[PDB]
């Protein structure tokens, strides 16, 4: 089964207690990832609540980087939103 969520809902996981964004329409909770991640966590905080793709892909990540984002899914984004 496959979880959805709404960009509504997305919206409101941007404070100190939680730090969700949205990569190629798969949701990730990135709020124990901050202080891990190599490019630092004001450029996630800065996206948090919201779809960073484009962000991501400028950067370049590479294919560990990518491999390792899996673990952080929690969900999609609802179909209507899209
Ligand atoms: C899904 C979670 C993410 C993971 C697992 C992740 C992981 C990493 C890793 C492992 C690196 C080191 C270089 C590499 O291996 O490519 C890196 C660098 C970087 N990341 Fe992320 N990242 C994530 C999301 C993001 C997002 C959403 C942004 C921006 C909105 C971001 C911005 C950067 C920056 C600025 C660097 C430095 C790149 C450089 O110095 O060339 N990352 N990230």
């Amino acid at each position: 089964a496959v979880k959805y969520y709404t960009l509504e809902e997305i919206q409101k996981h941007n404070n100190s207690k939680s730090t969700w964004l949205i990569l190629h329409y798969k949701v990730y909770d990135l709020t124990k990832f901050l202080e891990e991640h190599p490019g630092g966590e004001a450029v996630l905080r800065e996206q948090a609540g919201g779809d960073a793709t484009a962000n991501f892909e400028d950067v370049g990540h590479s294919t560990d980087a990518r491999e390792l984002s899996k673990t952080f899914i929690i969900g999609e984004l609802h179909p209507d939103d899209r």
